[PDB]
């Protein structure tokens, strides 16, 4: 693990992995219900990281990162199948700081692979301009585009205890996205995929 970016992955994979499983068991694409119900969730995730993509400090050390925000394109998706943006019963996190460096690589490297998704979701007869305009691949490129993001990421060299806090503040942010996912999709608390089921 040499650079910041691939320390937060290590550290990550397998909490990422669960997501991954429990997103595919729960029929995200199945039919039209559940990617309403897939939506109201990215809806909530990606409403919980908009303003530390929009924080002034991180957008003096990540160029244009208020406008790598997905939040805003979730709620254009909603709308599209005739849908309110969907609102969250409790308060959501507003997380700062180290931690906050955290939710930010967990939310942009969900658009890295969210190659997978936006390929099953325009089955559906969703995409880019309808329906599944926050899984589109980024203009410059999914990789190129990410590779850039992962630049800035590894340029901040905070210091190593602060990267600590960071990846703990990822691991934060992925266990949370399964919060919002078993309320959205009806699972109890706790819920994970079928143990020992894989990508
Ligand atoms: C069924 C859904 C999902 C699938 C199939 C999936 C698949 C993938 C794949 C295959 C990659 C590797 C991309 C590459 O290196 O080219 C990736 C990266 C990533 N995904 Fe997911 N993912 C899913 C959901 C999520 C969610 C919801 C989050 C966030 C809450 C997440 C966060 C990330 C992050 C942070 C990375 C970057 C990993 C790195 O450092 O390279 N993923 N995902």
């Amino acid at each position: 693990a040499l650079t910041f970016a691939k320390r937060l992955k290590a550290d990550t994979t397998a909490v990422h992995d669960s997501v991954d499983n429990l997103v595919m068991s729960v029929q995200p694409f199945v039919s039209k219900e559940n990617y309403i119900k897939f939506l109201k969730l990215q809806s909530v995730f990606h409403k919980a990281v908009d303003h530390i993509y929009k924080d002034a400090e991180l957008n003096k050390a990540i160029p244009e990162l208020e406008y790598m925000a997905r939040y805003d394109a979730v709620t254009q998706d909603l709308k599209d199948l005739g849908e309110e943006p969907y609102k969250f019963d409790k308060e959501l996190p507003y997380e700062a700081g180290n931690k906050a460096i955290g939710w930010l690589y967990c939310a942009e490297g969900s658009n890295l692979g969210a190659a997978f998704l936006f390929k099953h979701a325009q089955k559906l007869d969703y995409n880019g301009e309808h329906g599944a305009r926050h899984l589109a691949p980024h203009p410059d490129g999914r990789g190129k585009h990410w590779r850039a993001f992962v630049e800035h990421l590894n340029a901040l060299n905070l210091t190593p205890e602060a990267e600590a806090e960071a990846i703990q503040g990822a691991r934060e942010a992925f266990a949370f996205y399964k919060v919002v996912l078993r309320e959205t999709f009806g699972l109890a608390a706790d819920a994970e995929a079928p143990e020992g089921m894989m990508p």
